[PDB]
């Protein structure tokens, strides 16, 4: 109850900002997650306890892969709680406790491998899941653990908040599949431009939090150049592994997976800075300035991969 998680003081000052690391000390990230619900949501959100029980299963369940492993979960959280912190006042009681439990869940039990490469396999969960598949199965291992005795954090909720909560995380995981991200964003753009964005309007809120779940995954892109270049490491270890499973199906992977063709990696990151990335940021900002340090350092790591292709490094 009077039980505050503080964090030393360098942590405690850059955890605010949005291009905060949480670090290599894995057995701190914990905690930074439990600080960001206590000030994000309240440190009477959830009993401390199921919590820290919650957490430890969430983690459990996710696997020792490149880049979809427990630290990317924990840093796609931060993301969220710096875009809540900035915008205090526009989000609701509810949305304060499911978002950051989304961002944590929100790649449960990743494999490494893309919804394509799992219907190429003809994996069981593209059977079960034909659209979305990983994100599906997030969702449902994210119900099988709060389902878990002593792991219900949302206890004290009403059967209709409850549902609310569960309903804004299924709809936050599913929008971080980026297939669906083009879309959401056009219309977005369309409804902030003639000037019919509603945030009363419950179908536009499940929008706006749709890119901010877009925004907070691919937050690699608006770190410092060092972390966002080396983040591109673990990224393209998984690509690469998933052309090496395609080549094993007698597919020609796309380049993007394709370890013969890593020269073309600067270009192909400025492809994704220009279709999504700036784009994502972008109709970001104009919904809710105060996240305008995400376009700022996504242009400032634009500008980095241009230097890369100019042999300037
Ligand atoms: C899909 C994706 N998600 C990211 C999320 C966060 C940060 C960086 C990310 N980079 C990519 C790769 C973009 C793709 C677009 C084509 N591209 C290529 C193409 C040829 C060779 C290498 N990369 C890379
Ligand atoms: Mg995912
Ligand atoms: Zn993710």
């Amino acid at each position: 109850g009077l039980m505050q998680f503080t964090l030393p003081v360098r942590l405690c000052k850059e955890i605010e900002l949005f291009h905060f690391d949480i670090g290599p000390f894995e057995n701190m990230w914990p905690g930074i997650f439990v600080y960001m619900v206590h000030r994000s949501c309240g440190t009477s959100c959830f009993e401390l306890e199921k919590l820290c029980r919650f957490i430890m299963s969430v983690k459990k369940n996710y696997r020792r892969v490149p880049y979809h492993n427990w630290k990317h979960a924990v840093t796609v959280a931060h993301c969220m709680y710096a875009i809540l912190q900035n915008n205090h006042t526009l989000f609701t009681d509810l949305e304060r406790k499911g978002l950051l439990i989304a961002c944590l869940c929100h790649d449960l039990d990743h494999r490494g491998f893309s919804n394509s490469y799992l219907q190429k396999f003809d994996h069981p969960l593209a059977a079960l899941y034909s659209t979305s598949t990983m994100e599906q199965h997030h969702f449902s291992q994210t119900v099988s653990i709060l389902q878990l005795e002593g792991h219900n954090i949302f206890s004290t909720l009403s059967s209709s908040e409850y549902e609310q909560v569960l309903e804004i995380i299924r709809k936050a995981i599913i929008a971080t599949d980026l297939a669906l991200y083009f879309g959401n964003r056009k219309q977005l753009e369309e409804m902030y431009q003639t000037g019919s964005l509603n945030l009363n309007n419950q179908s536009h809120r499940d929008r706006v939090i749709g890119l901010m779940m877009t925004a907070c995954d691919l937050c690699s892109v608006t770190k410092l150049w060092p972390v966002t270049k080396l983040t591109a490491n673990d990224i393209y270890a998984e690509f690469w592994a998933e052309g090496d499973e395609m080549k094993k199906l007698g597919i020609q992977p796309i380049p993007m997976m394709d370890r013969d063709k890593k020269d073309e990696v600067p270009q192909g990151q400025l492809g994704f800075y220009n279709a999504v990335a700036i784009p994502c940021y972008t109709t970001l900002t104009q919904i809710l300035p105060p996240t305008e340090p995400l376009l700022k350092a996504c242009r400032d790591n634009l500008s980095q991969w241009e230097k890369v292709i100019r042999g300037e490094e």
